DNA sequence: CCACCCCAA
DNA sequence: CCACCCCAA
DNA sequence: CCACCCCAA
DNA sequence: CCACCCCAA
DNA sequence: CCACCCCAA
């Protein structure tokens, strides 16, 4: 065994051009992965009371109350895009690509070794690491995926994103029935509102083990643990954005008067008034056809509540959304249209020489506009009967509920049969992949958090840890928890996933938006003297298309 | 694995003769290569910039301004003479051989070996050294010339030219586009010229890696890594000088009246009047027929500015030149035909035994004449009619620009469709043997630095590095760069390098110049009682030829 | 030696003096080994008179160049590398609802570096002995002819057996396509009016 | 023609509709039409 | 038209169908025309100004469609400049209707 | 034009390979190096010479 | 896996 | 088990 | 040598 | 019975 | 002689 290699490493970006615009990207990241003893080699239960914040009877978003088990077992997730590309790689899928498509996915692990720490208390003292070339790791697989499923990347605790830079595992951790109670309360609300830990419903108790529910394969140093070719099933991805509001649907008017100069500030106008013009509406009061009025053939995207915190068995949370952005970004609500936020530190983007505990993020702002801007809507009489009175239209302005801040748009929903929808274009680097599904007889329509939704199972994630090493002593009849041997192991990790996409051709006229280098760019991509890196996000869907 | 040896030592020199005076040399050069940790495990971009060098307003041939980016990984170059033979080799090459042909080359690499040192810090304190059987090496090729081409010959960073000498690689570093204004100034030039680094151009930015673009092959101790056999597609080498000017072309006069007595005193003189010779001649003025007169069929290399510092966008750069001798190396210019120079030391000649950081180094002056006397041409009239008269001629001596120093030759450029050249000889040891070429549409006709230039790609770069060595604190989310067990790893490398040449017939009946040992060599190429070595710079090409 | 501290401003000085360096020079002189003397394989691009107006037997005619750009456009010459310059009208691009006869152009300035700053120059005496001294170096700004406006760059042909060179790029719309090639004996290396 | 692939780690410089660029690519109000000019090699190589 | 092959190989078939439009030549004769603007070269300052040149004049009307601005739109050329490395010109062929 | 190169054999013209231009009325028989040839009695000249 | 100072009894 | 800045002489 | 919370795509 | 400074296109 | 914004159901 310990003499020889198990592996290779290949970071490299495969594109293989076929035929009919079809290309073939295989990306490959061999990172070399840390990983140190498990604390405690028992699993815990452990409960999570942060009701100090929770009874200011302001704060109620700030509830961070809920029951984990934690595990021995150190977790892997690679289920990333800055893993698997830079932004070199990036750039020409986006620029030179429509639709992306995801296909297999393997991972390999070799080069394992394992060194013991002998703290030798002489002076400074002084440390003296060797090799235990008889130590194990341990490896499992759920390949069954008959555990919970944890993105390690909504907590940004994925791998690095620099392959020339050693990583570090995620402590495995899940959810345990946690059954509570919160009542909402303002500055104002007098006395203690109600906010208490039930406790656990004895219905809902799964309590999961790695060792009992998964093989373990016990690695030496001349071991090499692989995986296989995971086949992907899942609906591609568009590198395209809809610009298409309901106002840009259909056969625009015929305009009998056309400007005779040049300006954007000579308009040609039509030339008929607006209660004698023919066409259709959806309206059997009026006789006045206008581009807000006319008959479109649906709704592009919804209108939900906003900031509206739900809550159950577990307790508030906020309630998602699937809107592109609407409206310049220059006037948003980066709210309302649900713009997700990103928050990493040194490993995953930021500034690598960079200090303290303070993360750097983005709030991403796609291109597609199916988004709103509730500060623009209106809710009028059956009669119409305009120009509209007050007491006969209810406004943003107008509040709902006595209160001011609050309005119909904050508690309106508009989804009807009649709402087209895109999915949610992939954000990179940091943004996740792909993300299991849930198990319910109905199922959400898209996901928020990945552009790819798997429909049937998708890969087992990959628990990896570090075996007892023991001393000589060892009680198993003893209270207090043993003493082993300071063992940690260090081990190579590589990467093959497989995306299959499509070549943009040129239609329009007017060129397309690309991704450049400006002079205000460069220094964003290159190390510094001293040698910071980080990675900036970009924008993912950035090319038109037609919604109609 | 770590048992046993992975490869053999040959540092052998093997002359295969053929039939037709083909002979087939491999040579052979199986060096041991330390190797140390690199400091950081990050890449860097560098800047230096020696702005008190370029403002005394006299020196601007002192410009050391360029931006480097450094990578943690080490190289490793045997493009040279030195390494492939010995001075008893090339003598033979040399004294027997005519034309010289590059073929192959291949790369092994074995018996690796990595050691951790452990400091004991008690009393001196004391090191020990161990084995990390476990440790690795990185290896890295690139077979596919994705990366700039950095001969490692031009530093005298190569190997050791002693096979008994343990040698090391070179830390790889590459250029980055950096962006300069710099204009001259003399003693008197008053004020601050003109001189700043505008920076970078984002469009010409490229920053490579390793990792990303080239894979890595880790090797431990039980493992041998080993290229292929590499054919070479470049033009052959001359062993044989030219010595025929514009005076030495064609058929000489006939003497009329030879002399009758002895003495290189007595000359025979022709007998005809100039202005009444029979010959052609490239003049429609004159009737005067003369050895500096007559029509050659072309001319033998070619005249260009001396000390002619260009410049562009990165800064001023002297202006390279392609010629051989010319004028009695007592009568030189060792500037007009430009005349390499070398400094090496300890590792690449020099005596061994020597100290100090100050190089030794030899001006080659080859044998072929091309070169010229800058110090005997002249510029005149059309109408001819000498005596030519001062105002009628153009001399050497006669400033321009107002200036003494500077002539006519000092800008001129004699650089015709009819201009005669022959390449570049090695320059042995030092000199270096193959290099890539510009991947411009155009492309220079001949290489200063190497005689082979190969025609497609060239073998690809071998990049060596060590493995980052990791202790049980390691967090990826820190300011600073971790703390790694010092870690360095010694491996023997092989190298097969093969041409095949021509052996001389004689033709003249005067014996040829060949090498040899006088008494004033002999200890210039034997050890010395203390074990003191060099290798002396020896002439290429010394063997006549014919021009014409 | 490297920094240890950020910033663009400090620099990783190499350690070592001028005239102490080991590597290659094309000087047999010195034993200064700069980043402007080192021996480069070769020279790109070339450099040449710049508004040389020859002439034959049908008239003077301007001196044809093929050279990139080399100065960063804010330090240019669009002379010295000689830059295209093109004329067309409403029917070949220009606003079409424009009026008069009056083109509209632009001087093409590509992306390659090998063209030239023809100012930061210099010629000196064999003996190099610097801090050169004037009498020992002849610059841009040093008259040749006696003339002002002159120079040894406006006189100069730098173009060896070892100058690199880059075609003409596509100049898109205007610019050609294709372009015969001249019938004779020798032929231009490239052209300058077509890729 | 061939197609490009991706080799360094920082972006290459590409052709993009800025927002001043935008009315150079469009008819007008009348039909006012213009075709600018436009770089051709904008992406690095290696010379050596 | 973009023909993507295999290995990053791309058939570019660019069409331009122009209508275009001709008059009645002048004369139909050839001339020899001789053109001096020797009032411009006689400044003693302008000698670049030089328009002199010795040219026959055809009846016929020429037709020319060797430029990129006719095969392309501001569009195709982003394409291939953003997307494509080096390109290769292959076949020509006019039609007239 | 007449630049008389030279090197380790001595000074030397410089070749040139140009036709004419201008007409042989306005020449340079130098600029444009026309050749010169001189015989004598067995390869031109009159015999009865 | 040792042959006549190299490849190569 | 090195070919023309990727897969891939 | 990863398929739909086990053996077991 | 003339081929690339020998035998020997 | 109309198929999913090109060649090209």
């Amino acid at each position: 065994g310990v003499g020889i290699s198990t592996g290779t490493f290949n970071n490299q970006t495969e594109f293989k051009f076929l035929e009919n615009g079809w290309v073939y990207i295989t990306a490959n990241s061999s990172r070399l992965v840390h990983l140190n003893m498990p604390e405690s080699e028992n699993y815990r239960r452990v409960v999570v009371n942060n009701m100090d914040k929770t009874a200011v009877n302001g704060n109620m978003a700030l509830d961070d109350i809920h029951a984990e088990i934690v595990t021995p077992w150190s977790l892997v997730d690679a289920n990333a895009w800055g893993v698997w590309f830079n932004p070199g790689d990036w750039q020409l899928i986006v620029n030179t690509m429509s639709e992306l498509h995801l296909v297999s996915f393997e991972q390999e692990i070799f080069n394992v070794v394992l060194k013991t720490v002998s703290e030798s208390a002489t002076q400074p003292p002084t440390k003296v690491y060797n090799n235990d070339l008889t130590a194990s790791l341990m490896v499992a697989l759920d390949s069954n995926n008959t555990m919970p499923f944890t993105p390690a990347a909504m907590r940004s605790e994925t791998l690095g994103f620099y392959p020339w830079k050693p990583t570090i595992p995620t402590p495995w951790r899940y959810y345990f029935q946690w059954d509570r109670t919160l009542i909402p309360s303002h500055t104002g609300t007098s006395g203690t509102p109600t906010n208490i830990y039930h406790g656990t419903d004895p219905d809902d108790v799964q309590f999961y083990t790695i060792e009992n529910s998964v093989p373990v394969h016990l690695l030496r140093t001349g071991d090499e643990f692989a995986t296989g070719t995971f086949f992907f099933d899942c609906k591609p991805c568009r590198l395209t954005h809809t610009w298409q509001t309901n106002r840009a649907l259909g056969l625009p008017p015929f305009l009998n008067s056309l400007p005779q100069s040049e300006g954007d500030t000579n308009f040609g106008d039509i030339g008929v008034q607006q209660d004698k013009r023919r066409g259709v509406t959806q309206m059997g009061n009026t006789n006045y056809i206008t581009e807000a009025t006319i008959m479109r053939p649906a709704e592009v995207g919804y209108s939900a509540p906003y900031y509206s915190f739900e809550a159950s068995t577990q307790g508030p949370f906020k309630t998602p959304i699937a809107a592109g952005r609407g409206g310049a970004q220059t006037d948003e609500n980066q709210a309302a249209d649900g713009n997700p936020r990103y928050a990493f530190g040194r490993q995953h983007g930021q500034k690598t020489t960079t200090t303290g505990e303070t993360p750097e993020r983005f709030t991403y702002i796609a291109h597609q506009d199916t988004g709103r801007y509730p500060e623009g809507d209106w809710i009028q009489n059956i009669n119409f009967n305009l120009p509209v009175t007050n007491d006969n239209v209810l406004l943003p302005t107008d509040p709902i509920g006595g209160k001011t801040g609050i309005n119909y748009t904050n508690i309106f929903n508009t989804y009807g049969p009649l709402t087209a929808l895109n999915n949610v274009p992939p954000v990179y680097p940091n943004g996740q992949i792909w993300d299991k599904e849930f198990d319910t007889d109905l199922k959400p329509r898209l996901h928020v958090n990945a552009p790819f939704v798997c429909q049937n199972n998708c890969p087992g994630q990959l628990f990896v840890k570090v075996a007892p090493n023991l001393t000589n002593q060892y009680d198993p009849d003893a209270s207090a928890n043993m003493s082993r041997i300071v063992t940690y192991s260090d081990f190579w990790w590589k990467g093959k996933l497989v995306f299959k996409a499509k070549l943009r051709a040129s239609h329009t006229w007017n060129p397309i938006q690309q991704m450049s280098i400006n002079v205000d760019n460069q220094f964003n991509y290159v190390p510094s003297n001293i040698g910071g890196m980080k990675i900036v996000y970009e924008k993912s869907q950035l090319a038109p298309r037609k919604l109609y």
